[PDB]
């Protein structure tokens, strides 16, 4: 056992069909000794008494808010967790897997230290989340997360859809063009009614850039169907340009899409342009797309 | 009074004609009592007893080191310096100032930390530098500086010529990236036989910066007459060069020197000359600080 804040506390489980349950004892926050009594947001009616009581919890009835009395009055009460644990593994049914069978997917729009992270639930309901720095070192990159937000975006996996959760974060130290030598190592806990679960993640925010897409794509036409087309870097891009270089791509909507480092070109023809960082293979950004009229 | 080193203090003396000087007791440090007589390096014979001796300190004559002494044998003793203020004003006798009435001129080749400051004496005598972080708060920049060296160049000004002094130094906490918030905050203290100045510059390493000229400017003609040159940054600059750039000006010869030579970004061009020399200086493209010294090469083809 061990407490996740002040009278909460997280109780490891086998759920094998045979298993051994734990033996935890839970003692009152309270001078007095005589007529303690015990009970339980789940059972009814006394389930104990004693300063100390002492009980085997295997099963989720076991679990809940645990309330001390004496004498009518209320005194202390502790809330038990329950964190599965079944073959060996460690339960993983709050969250559903992406395709790769990763649980968290998280991207930036620049290397200033801002990113997101996103995940999925297998049932939007009674939910809880808590997101923070895994180690907590001295040499360890140390951020500094907002608070989980239900997105209106369902996403739709085999042929079953999935509400997505988003949360903001921002690195605390950064010096823009130095390397990162180790990586960000992030923690998600996750409640839900008295079930308890954590998923971790370790990343370099240069794997997760995503730019955003190029704002002004603007026409000039110039002979007989040729035309030459423009645009400019977008406002959340990094600074200065001249070192966050870009390498565009761009496409004839009606792969085959050809590069071009400058920011603008001829071509004859809906037109469709994204971006990428020129010198590091990053995800692309969303197209920028105008007809070609 | 204050102490400067073990058994080293200074005096702060008003140097008006008539102004009162400060009496100051200069306690030995021995456990015997008797018998106890001091003496002076600048003065003949013995100038006092008693186990602390008091006196009033004016003059240069009233500094020095004064010793203790017991039956013929030598105890402690203890070295007087004077700080001279005249109207108000600390002295600045030891030092010349540069043509810009300031005394200490410093210079960095890029943005490490890393920088030299340098200064003139008016007379090369008996000197002894130390140089250091003034302020020594928590959010003051550290700096690591080191010997002081008499260097070779001696600068001429005005009709007369003066011995330079230089001094490298480093600071303590770096991030190339990283924006200056605070400025490097400098003391020099400066000694000359028993007189004691000091004096204080602030400054941003962007101000100082002045680049190691471009390396490897080779030649290659074209056409008639027209002939395109080419070169690189240098070792020293600081790295990466996309994020630390510069410009450079061209000129063609038969701070920044800027007369009739033109601007080009890239570390190329193509221009005019039939003879004589091609000169080239670098300079932050996007800070006007002091440029460098100008890399020559014939223009001959
Ligand atoms: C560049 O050059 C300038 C010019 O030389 C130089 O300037 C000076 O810097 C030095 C060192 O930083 C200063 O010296 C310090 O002065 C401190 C204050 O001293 C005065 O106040 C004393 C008050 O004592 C009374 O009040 C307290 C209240 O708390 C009480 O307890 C006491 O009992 C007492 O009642 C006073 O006593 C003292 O008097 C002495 O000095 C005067 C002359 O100033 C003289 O006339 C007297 O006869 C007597 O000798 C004075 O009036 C002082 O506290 C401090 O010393 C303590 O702190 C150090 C910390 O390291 C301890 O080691 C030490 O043991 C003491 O506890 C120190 O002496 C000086 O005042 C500056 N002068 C000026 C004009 O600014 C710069 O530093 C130079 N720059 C660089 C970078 O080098
Ligand atoms: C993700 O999810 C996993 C799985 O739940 C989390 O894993 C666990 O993390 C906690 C907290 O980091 C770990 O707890 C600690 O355990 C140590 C060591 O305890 C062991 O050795 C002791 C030797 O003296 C022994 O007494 C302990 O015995 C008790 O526990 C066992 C069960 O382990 C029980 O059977 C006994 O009856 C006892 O009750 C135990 O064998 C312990 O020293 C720690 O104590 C400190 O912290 C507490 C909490 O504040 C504090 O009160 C203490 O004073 C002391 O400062 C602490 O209890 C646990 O071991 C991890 N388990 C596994 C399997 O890894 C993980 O933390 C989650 N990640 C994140 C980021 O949250």
């Amino acid at each position: 056992m061990w407490e996740l804040e002040k009278d909460v506390y997280v109780v490891e489980v086998d759920w094998t069909p045979d298993a051994p349950g734990e033996t935890v004892n839970l003692t009152c926050d309270t001078p007095e000794e005589d007529d303690i009594t015990w009970t339980s947001d789940q059972r009814h009616g006394v389930i104990g008494s004693g300063k100390t009581l002492t009980i085997t919890v295997k099963e989720f009835l076991d679990a809940g808010q645990y309330t001390c009395h004496k004498g009518g009055e209320t005194l202390s009460h502790s809330h038990l967790l329950l964190h599965k644990k079944e073959n060996g593994i460690w339960s993983t049914e709050i969250l559903k897997n992406f395709k790769n069978k990763t649980f968290l997917k998280c991207e930036a729009p620049n290397y200033s230290g801002r990113f997101t992270c996103s995940w999925l639930v297998q049932r939007n309901m009674d939910l809880k989340f808590n997101i923070k720095s895994s180690s907590s070192s001295p040499d360890s990159r140390a951020v500094t997360c907002g608070m989980a937000s239900l997105s209106a975006e369902k996403v739709t996996l085999d042929q079953r859809d999935y509400e997505k959760y988003s949360v903001s974060c921002q690195e605390d130290v950064t010096c823009p063009t130095a390397e990162e030598t180790l990586p960000i190592e992030l923690a998600l806990e996750a409640r839900q009614q008295n079930k308890y679960e954590n998923y971790s993640t370790s990343f370099f925010i240069r794997d997760i850039i995503k730019p955003d897409p190029p704002k002004n794509l603007q026409m000039k036409p110039l002979k007989n169907s040729q035309v030459e087309v423009s645009w400019e870097y977008p406002d959340s891009w990094s600074t200065p340009h001249s070192y966050f270089s870009l390498k565009f791509f761009v496409r004839i909507q009606r792969k085959g899409a050809f590069l071009v480092e400058k920011t603008s070109t001829e071509v004859q023809c809906n037109v469709c342009v994204q971006a990428q960082d020129r010198y590091y293979n990053s995800s692309c950004s969303k197209w920028a797309c105008v007809p070609c009229r």
